[PDB]
This record gives C-alpha cells, sequence and structure tokens, in this order.
C-alpha cells in the first residue's frame, strides 16, 4: 500500500505518553473486558494516542478529556459489529440522555457510568463548549445505526453520510472544547465548505486503511452491524474493479481534497475573512486529517 | 494535463498518410460544410487518423471503410448537439434503412447517399461482415438521443448508459471487419467481461480530454442535445471537486481498467479459453484504448 505524496505535516500532543497512560488505565480499570487478548488489543490500538494526534495543539489539562471520549466511542464502535441495527440503536439511545446528565448511570454497567462522569467532568471544566459537543455526538451515534447502510449507494450519496458516521461535526466540536478555541456562528458559518470537503478526507482515508479490518468483520461479524459500508466498496462497486485498485484511486482523490483544503483556505485569508481563530480552526482540522493518516498508517487496529 | 504511465503501446496502420488524404478528400467534396473555417477544422480533426490509430492491424484493402464511417458518424456526432432528442432521433432514424440498403437515398442529401454508398460499398467487399456492423451502429445511434441523457446518472449508471453511447460494440464488429476477423459465438460471449472492462477506458479518456468541447457545447448548443453527460461532471459533483481535480482521479481510474484488462486475458489464457482468433481480437481491444487516447491527447477537435 503506497499513500501518493502528501503536504500536510503531522503532529502530536506533547503529552501523548502520560495521558495515554492515563486513559487506558481508566478504561483498563472499568471497562468490561472479555479477556486479557481483548485489553492488549486495546492497548495495542492506542486510541489516546489517535486522539493526541487528532489535537495536537488541544490544552495540557483538557486533552485527557478528548482521549477518554473518543476512546469510549471506538469501543462502542467495535461493540455495535455484533448487534443488529435494532440493537446497536437501542445501546446508543439509552447513553443519549445519560450523556446529557437527564438520566442517572446504572452503576453496575460500566458504558453507563463511564459515559455520566465522563460529561460530567466536561460540563464541570468548561460547561458551554462541553454542551456544543453533544448534538454532533448523538447526530453520530443515530448515524451509526441508520438502515440506509444497508441500502445502494453511490460515492455522492456515501460521503454525505458519512460525514455523520464519520463524526467530522463531533471532532471539530471536541477539537475546539480541547483547546478553548471559541468562535462565532458568523465564523463557523464561513468554514463550513472547508468543514464538508475536510469530511470527505477523514472518511476516505480512514476508509482505505481500515478496509481490510471490516471485510474480516463483514463476513464474521454480525450481518448488519458488520455490513461492509466504505467507498472502498462502493468504488469497487461503480467501476468494476478490485478493492486494491478502488484504494489507489481513493487516494489520489483524497490529495485532490487537501489541494482543495488549501486553496478554500487562500481564498478566506484573500477575501479578508480568515480571523485568528479561524486561522487557528483551519489549522487544526488540517492536524486532524494528516494525524489521522499517520495513525491509521501504523496502528495495530488496522494491521491485524 | 499530464498522462499516468501505461504499459500500453500504441500503433497507427501503416497507410494511415494515403488513407486519410482519401477519405479526408472525400468529405471535403461530399460533405456540406457551413464554411472554410469549419473544412479546415475537419482536417484539423483527423478522423481518419485516430480509425487507423483505433484498428491499426486492418487489411490493407478495408481499412479506408473503417475511416469513412466513423468520419461520418463524427460528422453527425457533431450535428446532434443542435437538435433536440426529437429531432436528433429523426434524422438518424431516417438513416436506419438507407445504411441497411432498403432505403434508396435522397442523392440531394449528402448524409443520406454517403451513407448508402459506404454501406454499399462494404457488403460489398464483405456482405456478412459487414451486416454483423449493422445492429451495433443502430443501437449506437438511439442512445446518443436517449432520454436518460437527460436524468441524473451515478458512475455506474452512466457507465452502462455510455458504453452503447461510446459505441462500444460497433467498434468491436468494425475492427472485426476491418481485420477479417471471423469469431464463433461462443468466443465473443466468453470475452464479455472484457469487453465491459474495454468500454468503461474509452468512455472515459475520452470524457477527460473531450470535457472542455463538451463544457462549451453545454453552454451554447440546443439545451438537449448539447446536454453535459460524462463522467469529469459525475465525479466532481459526487466528489466535491473541480473538473480539473476530477480527470486527475478518472485517469488513475483508467489505469486500473488497463490492468484489470491485462488480468481478464491472462485469466481467458490461464483457463482453456483463449484461440488464436480470441488473442487477436483481445489484443485489437489494446490498440482500440491506447490509440483513442493517444488522439485525444493531440487532436486539434479537443484542445481548440
Ligand atoms: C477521525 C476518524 C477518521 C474516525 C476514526 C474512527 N472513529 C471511531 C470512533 C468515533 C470517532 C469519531 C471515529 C469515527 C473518528
Ligand atoms: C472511441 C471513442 C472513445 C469514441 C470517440 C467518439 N466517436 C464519435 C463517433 C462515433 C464513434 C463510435 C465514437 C463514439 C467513438
Ligand atoms: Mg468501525
Ligand atoms: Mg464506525
Ligand atoms: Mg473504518
Ligand atoms: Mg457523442
Ligand atoms: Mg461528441
Ligand atoms: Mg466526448
Amino acid at each position: 500500500l503506497e499513500p501518493p505524496p502528501s503536504t500536510f505535516q503531522p503532529l502530536c500532543h506533547p503529552l501523548v505518553e502520560e495521558v495515554s497512560k492515563e486513559v487506558d488505565g481508566y478504561f483498563l480499570q472499568h471497562w468490561n473486558f472479555p479477556n486479557e487478548k481483548a485489553r492488549k488489543k486495546f492497548v495495542a490500538a492506542g486510541f489516546s494516542r489517535v486522539t493526541c494526534l487528532y489535537f495536537p495543539k488541544a490544552l495540557d489539562d483538557r486533552i485527557h478529556f478528548a482521549c477518554r471520549l473518543l476512546t469510549v466511542l471506538f469501543l462502542i464502535d467495535d461493540l455495535l459489529e455484533y448487534m443488529s441495527f435494532e440493537e446497536g440503536s437501542a445501546y446508543n439511545e439509552k447513553l443519549i440522555p445519560i450523556s446529557r446528565g437527564d438520566v442517572l448511570p446504572d452503576r453496575s454497567i460500566p458504558v453507563e457510568y463511564i459515559i455520566y462522569d465522563l460529561w460530567e467532568s466536561m460540563r464541570a471544566h468548561d460547561r458551554e463548549m462541553a454542551d456544543e459537543i453533544l448534538e454532533p455526538v448523538f447526530l453520530f451515534m443515530r448515524a451509526q445505526t441508520d438502515r440506509t447502510r444497508a441500502r445502494p449507494m453511490g460515492l455522492g450519496g456515501y460521503l454525505e453520510y458519512r460525514e455523520r458516521d464519520v463524526g467530522k461535526e463531533l471532532l471539530a466540536a471536541l477539537m475546539r472544547f480541547s483547546m478553548g478555541l471559541k468562535l462565532s456562528p458568523s465564523e463557523l458559518q464561513r468554514v463550513r465548505e472547508i468543514d464538508a470537503n475536510c469530511s470527505k478526507h477523514l472518511s476516505v482515508v480512514n476508509d482505505i486503511y481500515s478496509y481490510e479490518k471490516e471485510l474480516y468483520t463483514s463476513k464474521t461479524a454480525h450481518s448488519e452491524g458488520g455490513i461492509l459500508c466504505t467507498s472502498v466498496q462502493i468504488l469497487a462497486q461503480e467501476a468494476d474493479v478490485t478493492a486494491e485498485a478502488a484504494k489507489r484511486v481513493l487516494f489520489v482523490m483524497c490529495r485532490e481534497w487537501e489541494l482543495r483544503h488549501q486553496l478554500l483556505v487562500a481564498r478566506l485569508s484573500a477575501e479578508g475573512l480568515e480571523t485568528p481563530g479561524l486561522a487557528a480552526y483551519v489549522e487544526g482540522l488540517e492536524y486532524q486529517m494528516s494525524g489521522a493518516e499517520l495513525w491509521s498508517q501504523t496502528t495495530l487496529r488496522y494491521s491485524v
């Protein structure tokens, strides 16, 4: 697998090591892992490492929050593959009022009190910025079990759906939270087109590196929860080529999106619309794209 | 536009200079051009040159037939852009009985007697092989004004339609005729997968190089006949990139179809299915793909 050249340079949060031990340690203590093999695979994935690659400029005392949220979402993402759409939906919907703090968790159920305590701790640190992550998370959760996954999609329709399933919006809200980066509604409206383009990069890069894993899952897990829903197989079907061929083509498209990102940001600046906050934001998006790819290239989650 | 590497070596018929002079001269005498500018643009296109690139192993006394047929089809292809779907259909349908030789041509109408005299001359040289080109040509002609051109299509649906609009079948039958290459029904059914793959390459390579021409046509010609129907526009729409970015990505896919062509040929031979006739056929298809591309890179039809 040979990735075409990119001009995006990845950055990792300085405290990645100590935060990793902290967050992995917490989940190894509280989360219901089935066995030792699963615990080792969990650590081998490096969910805090990818988070620190996502948000390398996160504040030192907020990066752990982001690591916890993405870690539990990664774990749930895998759980859903053994469920039907119905079971998966019931599972996520139960966590939504708990995430809001409107419903108390069952303390005997790890996922519930982990989710509850997390959001409570985030609201305690920064109430306004924490609340703005909620609905983007709920949007992502509901996309995970959407029956549209089991229906024919073209590349365009897929990317539109996958913007929710890849959690583009929650990642943006979480990035801002972790950086303490407050943006006005008008500012956010200005970078909407940039966000949409960034989403496609995130989605397809992940699709390429995680295809072998998801292929195996589709053959072994639940026929619904583990269904093969990805740009790799969509393009392979549309063009009647192998998945390996589709990856090579999609890789080139990812670099086109990197080029579009730079063009859109350059236009934003030229029109005098790139505020200091917006400048930090679009740079943050670039970190997400390059960080995700670096991790995807090396994580044992995708290679084994 | 820098084309990605291809292992295909394009070949041109040895008699290209003499035949091009002959056929161009024929159409300059008989065809009705609006002005001297159109007459020069016609010669600059090199319609006999691309034919000799399509079928470089055509027999020396048959290549001029192919040159004449593709030339008039190219001319008509352009005429249809200034018509509605209804008018274009009426234009083509009148030429079909004349092509069969069932209806005498109006000698005052160039397109009618050119078509009549051509097909008569082809049946005179090789009746059986000439007749086998008829229905594939009619299939192409009727695709040109198909209402599906005015309906939204995905990449997969488009390529299935374009196989007829790109004249894949007529090119196959014309190639066999020009080479005197006879194949059994068993041999023909055997390579349907190879044909379908080849068709995609012919279509998308053409879409890439002819996009600028067809963009202009969509803005100036008839709202129906000049409508933009191309994989470049479809991929640009679905992936949210420029047409130029779509071209670069589609070109990579074309190289994947080239690889798949070689894979399918090797498999046909790895089994017990590659006859000497089939070997000549699939090699001929490679010439169509590489030849069309070579011409598309230098013809004034697409550059200006
Ligand atoms: C940033 C990405 C490409 C996605 C990688 C996979 N994970 C799964 C758990 C939830 C995350 C938001 C994400 C979908 C992000
Ligand atoms: C071989 C091709 C890529 C097509 C180029 C355009 N011409 C138009 C006139 C009729 C031909 C069959 C073709 C559609 C072939
Ligand atoms: Mg997953
Ligand atoms: Mg998922
Ligand atoms: Mg994936
Ligand atoms: Mg046409
Ligand atoms: Mg045309
Ligand atoms: Mg064209």
